[PDB]
């Protein structure tokens, strides 16, 4: 079929988000500084959140994009909030490890009862 979003998108813009949680059913948001050191300990796992779920994956940085995280309510690094069919479902902050992220994602991109 069609290629799917296999890696994740750098996010400018409430535009640019709108744009991936209208198109993607499920999405993870990774609210992120570059200074931020469990911020970089995040990139390889939500890359691989992209590559193994059925999530799309958005990277924004908080520093360039003040406005859209204050709209979600990020208030700190790091924060993920979670889109299913564009709605913000979840959020979850400082350090999650991968397994608890990948189970989160797939509370929703599964059917559940």
């Amino acid at each position: 079929g069609t290629a799917s979003p296999d890696e994740p998108l750098y996010v400018q813009g409430q535009t640019e988000l709108d744009d991936v949680t209208s198109d993607n059913d499920v999405v993870l948001a990774d609210f992120y500084a570059d200074w931020c050191g469990p911020c970089q300990m995040l990139e390889p796992v939500v890359e691989t959140l992209a590559e193994q779920t059925d999530a799309a994956v958005a990277k924004i940085d908080v520093d360039e994009n003040q406005a859209l995280a204050s709209a979600y309510g990020v208030r700190g690094v790091p924060t993920l909030v979670l889109f299913a069919d564009g709605e913000q479902v979840e959020e979850v902050v400082g350090l999650q490890d991968e397994d608890a992220l990948k189970d989160l994602i797939e509370s929703y991109t599964e059917l559940v009862p």
